[PDB]
């Protein structure tokens, strides 16, 4: 059980790319409901496509959610 990225960092589950490049992940907020996020950035290290702006990262969108909305 390996997959990767349509360059080639191996994701770990609940994360996916869509063939606009964009990610996705999925992750549960102190309310119970499912919540999904997007970022053209896997890592922090990562650049988004020239014209589009910044964007968190999702291990760093998802440490910030779930240590923040999750104590």
């Amino acid at each position: 059980e390996k997959r990767r990225d349509n360059r080639g960092r191996i994701l770990k589950t609940g994360e996916s790319q869509r063939k606009d490049g964009r990610y996705l992940y999925k992750y549960i907020d102190s309310f119970g409901e499912p919540q999904f996020v997007y970022s053209w950035k896997l890592v922090a290290t990562d650049r988004v496509p020239a014209g589009k702006r910044d964007c968190i990262s999702l291990r760093e969108k998802i440490a910030e959610l779930q240590k923040d909305i999750h104590d």
